[PDB]
């Protein structure tokens, strides 16, 4: 080789011509006498609800995060020291972001006291894809949320309009507790409940 | 002449032939077309809304609009019942918060209503700028999607009677949102004063 | 002497003069300040809250606090009406869920109220550790931001009368949140028993 071009360089100090390769020190280095990249970049992974769409090399929020549906089939338990019963219900469930929504269709139940508790046992009854743990609230604050239910008290053929205030109050080993603090009331033998929804924070 | 070399450059005089080569990291680079080239150049991913890349500061973030996007719908609130139906001019405030759509009703005075009935909002037209009809479509068919109470005053021959109305988001069909009034307390009346109220439902558009 | 040269290295014997040169990929590398450098070194982006980089596992995630952040406000709930106003000592639970702020009221006994009025919460002081006054600012000026019902019992000369109160989040001004009580059912009374209730509004802080 007669002469050389950059990056290649020849330095002829002390009557001895020596060839050397020139690189950007920030970009490269020599490791085990070979040109190596300095800091090879490892691409991060993503935790749900963030996901990598490998097909289009795109990071996105999972679709299910905005909406995940399900159903719970079981017995709605009403609890009061002087009165308690079980009614067969099917409620719709929807996970919207960090919230769990419960949707009750209309229902006819036995009579209730001026106040009381409703208990939903998620230990069993959940539709496919759902685990009991998926219904656990993300806080122990009481109440997590309150809503009103519109009811009709049935007493000797007449239907009497009233309301019931409902609060999500507790979750214990898969048992969700919805307190009925009260509302308007009259003596009755049976209750007609219009549809209603209740939701609470849930980050599972 | 070039007397000697330094790494990466190496001279192996193997098989009676003094030959020069350039030593590189086998996994970082590979020669192709007789030029040093990067073995696996990394393509950086793109981002789907609400994730966005702030190119100015090279920062990935959640879009601001995702947390809050406001709007208005101007149109006629339709009340529907077989024995009574009417249209009232309203302007509703709308707000997209995350994967929820909130509807905000200001106070209103309407004609009388039956013990139960439907409210229909036609989003086909009336939305403010930036909003499309499709933007109001719920993300589920569950009925009801959400329920709330509206506080009302029934006007009947001069006296104002306080009552409530339960409202549920029940259906969306080709831009028509249906809000069912299942019932609540009631009395015979000439007109209804509605206090303000909000209702929201899941919406991932 | 060097007999031969291996790629990347190549020699061009153009006009009886052998010129040694380094062969590199035109798009992968370049020559700056007479040295091999990288053509477009890729800078990895940073992340704005609620997105965060877990450096320990090199994983991008949504911060846990985004789904749930709790707190408390201790202060005096102010009831306001031109003909009646009072202050009651309360402790409210707060929870930030995504882009929402939830306020949780436990049961309470207060003085009597008018047919309508305002509740004011002064967040300027009283917030638990980690919380700033600005953290309670709504993300919209829409009125109402949200409405809910509170179940009450009016105490009127020994008898307890069940009724409801409609509550709307209406305004936030320099740390003072205003919750309007538009009305609801009513009767003359001496004191009010309030059942627990929650109210939430959009908040992207
Ligand atoms: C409309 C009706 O039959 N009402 C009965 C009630 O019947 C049950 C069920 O109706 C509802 C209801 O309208 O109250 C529907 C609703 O989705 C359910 N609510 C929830 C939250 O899931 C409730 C609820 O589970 C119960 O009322 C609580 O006690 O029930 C009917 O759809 C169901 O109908 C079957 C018919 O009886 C049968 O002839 C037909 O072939 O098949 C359908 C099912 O596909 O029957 C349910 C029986 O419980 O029952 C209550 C007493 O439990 C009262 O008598 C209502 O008057
Ligand atoms: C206060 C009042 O005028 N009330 C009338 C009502 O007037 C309409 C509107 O008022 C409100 C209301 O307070 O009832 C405001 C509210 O934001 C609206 N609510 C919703 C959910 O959109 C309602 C609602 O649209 C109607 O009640 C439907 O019945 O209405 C007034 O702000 C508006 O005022 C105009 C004046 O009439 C006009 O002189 C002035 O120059 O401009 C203002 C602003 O454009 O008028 C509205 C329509 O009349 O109207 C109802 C009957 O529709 C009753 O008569 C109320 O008593
Ligand atoms: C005694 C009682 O339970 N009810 C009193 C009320 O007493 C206050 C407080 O109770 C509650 C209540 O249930 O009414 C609890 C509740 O969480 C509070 N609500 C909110 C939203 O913060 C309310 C609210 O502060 C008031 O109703 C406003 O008027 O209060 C009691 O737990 C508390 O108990 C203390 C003992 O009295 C004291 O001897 C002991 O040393 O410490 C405990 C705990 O600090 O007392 C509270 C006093 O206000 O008070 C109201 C009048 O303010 C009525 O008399 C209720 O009947």
């Amino acid at each position: 080789i007669d002469s050389v071009l950059p990056p290649l360089t020849v330095r002829e100090a002390s009557g001895v011509r020596t060839l050397s390769f020139g690189y950007d020190t920030s970009d490269f280095t020599i490791i085990n006498s070979v040109l190596s990249l300095r800091s090879r970049l490892t691409l991060p992974t993503y935790r749900y609800p963030l996901e990598l769409d490998t097909a289009n090399n795109r990071v996105q929020v999972a679709d299910r995060f905005g909406m995940r549906t399900g159903t719970w089939t079981g017995q709605l338990q009403y609890q009061h020291p002087q009165l308690s019963w079980r009614a067969n219900v099917t409620l719709n469930l929807m996970k919207v972001d960090d919230w769990l929504v419960l949707s009750f269709s209309q229902m006819t139940t036995n009579s209730i006291m001026a106040d009381g508790k409703f208990v939903i046992n998620f230990v069993s009854g959940l539709s496919s894809g759902w685990q009991t743990g998926d219904t656990e609230p993300s806080s122990t604050i009481d109440p997590l949320s309150t809503t009103f239910a519109a009811v009709q008290f049935l007493n000797n053929g007449q239907r009497i309009d009233a309301f019931r205030i409902m609060g999500v109050s507790e979750w214990t080993d898969g048992e969700l507790e919805i307190k009925n603090y009260g509302g308007t009331y009259t003596g009755h033998t049976q209750v007609y409940w219009a549809p209603w929804t209740i939701m609470y924070p849930c980050n599972v």
